[PDB]
């Protein structure tokens, strides 16, 4: 339960840039996928 991976804005951001989780970065507290990973892919893309 206090264990998620993406988060409920980035989904939407995740989803408008039409990309997969596991293919971007991702460094949480236990395996999941940040806003600021997804600026690392979007930066490095």
């Amino acid at each position: 339960q206090n264990n998620d991976a993406l988060s409920p804005a980035i989904r939407r951001l995740l989803a408008e840039h039409n990309l997969d989780a596991s293919a971007i970065k991702g460094t949480g507290v236990g395996g999941r996928l940040t806003r600021e990973d997804v600026e690392k892919w979007l930066a490095k893309a």
